[PDB]
């Protein structure tokens, strides 16, 4: 029952991470509360670090394959007008970006780990207990089905309400809400949307950002002030929430709004301000919204939850192949993402704070 790494959480940071060190051929057990099968929203996005890190995972092809998208620009709406229009691949040929659903992305890579002989996923299952030896290492870990482990390393990547985090770390955090909640629908794909992401804002705090999603879907993500949010959300038929898009998003788009058929679909999307001071104590280590919370408006969420998967493994990997101790490998870890996820933190509630003000929300955007 001696294992190298017990991964609390198979999202999609889990679920890398624990594929990334299966292909090493490390003895990996995943435990995840809920059914492999259960699907919900998530992040869409990969960016080039995080593109990078999936070429390496030798998952690329297959990605376009299951319907990811390559996209190269943005444009950004202020009031009904074109603030900014980004081009990453201007300079850059692989500036690119990739739009793939979070959950389309961690179902390749479970298809993957089925294959490494050497991980265990155990579905519907959770930590139950933990016991530390002298140095104060976890040593032994009983699930909630009686099994126990003998870990060399227990990692969370078990999200924004991190049981590792809150319960084997007591560590608390303190979380003040933003005014405006943000939302998510999924509607036909238009056209307009297929062409061009837009992300429209406006001076009274509305966003809408549109984009496609799979092979024949759109994404519209939705923001505004908490009791607006509430009063649109509820004409469920969507014929306020049509009308409220129409004062700040233009006629390219009214097709996109078009497709916006009703509200019920919609799900709110769980906001976060958090950069950890530590990722790691003893034997134990933190990715994803476990140690960081981005805005959404960054999209970046499931980026760099891939990415602190990507620099995990090659430090648990060297680790536990006794080229480094692990208190060197984390602290390198550490010290690779812990700059690199401050940035985008504070990207993004620089945005999401300054989004009605328009030369202020040009300003972040440079930087
Ligand atoms: C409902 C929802 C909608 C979202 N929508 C968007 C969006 O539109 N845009 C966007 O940019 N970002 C969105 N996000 C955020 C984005 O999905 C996350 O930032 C990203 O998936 C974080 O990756 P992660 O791997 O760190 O953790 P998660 O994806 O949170 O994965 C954590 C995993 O650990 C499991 N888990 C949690 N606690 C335990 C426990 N005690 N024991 C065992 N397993 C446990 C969970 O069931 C889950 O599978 C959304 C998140 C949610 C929940």
């Amino acid at each position: 029952n001696h294992i190298d790494v017990l991964i609390n959480g198979c999202g999609i940071g889990g679920a890398m991470l624990a594929y990334l060190l299966g292909r090493q051929g490390h003895r990996v057990v995943v435990v995840e509360q809920a059914r492999r099968e259960y699907a919900r929203n998530r992040a869409d996005l990969l960016k080039p670090a995080g593109i990078r890190v999936v070429e390496a995972a030798g998952l690329l092809a297959e990605v376009t394959r299951r319907g990811g998208r390559v996209r190269h620009e943005l444009e950004v709406y202020h009031d009904g007008e074109l603030l900014r229009y980004f081009n990453y691949s201007s300079v850059d040929a692989r500036g690119y970006f990739i739009l793939m659903p979070g959950e389309s992305l961690r179902r390749l890579v479970l298809e993957k780990i089925d294959g490494e002989a050497t991980v265990e996923m155990l579905f519907e299952t959770r930590i139950e207990a933990v016991q530390r030896d002298e140095r104060h290492a976890i040593d032994q870990v009983r699930l909630n089905d009686g099994r126990v482990l003998r870990p060399r390393v227990v990692v969370g990547a078990d999200g924004i309400a991190s049981y590792v985090r809150r319960r084997l770390l007591d560590i608390d955090v303190e979380r003040r809400p933003y005014p405006s909640p943000m939302l998510v629908g999924t509607f036909a794909l238009a056209p307009c949307v297929a062409e061009r992401n837009r992300l429209y804002v406006d001076s009274q705090g509305g966003l809408a950002y549109f984009y496609p999603i799979g092979f024949d879907r759109a994404r519209l993500v939705v923001s505004f002030p908490r009791e607006e949010a509430r009063e649109l959300m509820a004409d469920t038929r969507g014929e306020s929430l049509r009308r409220r898009l129409q004062r700040f998003v233009g006629d390219e788009s009214a097709e996109a709004i078009a497709a916006v058929t009703g509200t019920s679909r919609f799900k709110g999307i769980p906001i976060g301000y958090l950069n950890l001071d530590r990722y790691w104590a003893d034997n134990v280590a933190m990715l994803g919204d476990a140690i960081h919370n981005v805005h959404p408006i960054t999209g970046q969420g499931m980026n760099l939850a891939i990415e602190d998967a990507s620099a995990l493994a090659d430090a648990l990997d060297l680790a536990l192949r006794d080229a480094c101790a692990l208190e060197d490998a984390l602290a390198g870890y550490q010290a690779e993402r812990f700059p690199v996820n401050q940035a985008i933190v504070s990207y993004g509630h620089a945005l999401a704070t300054s989004l009605e003000d328009r030369q202020r929300f040009a300003g972040v955007f440079d930087t």
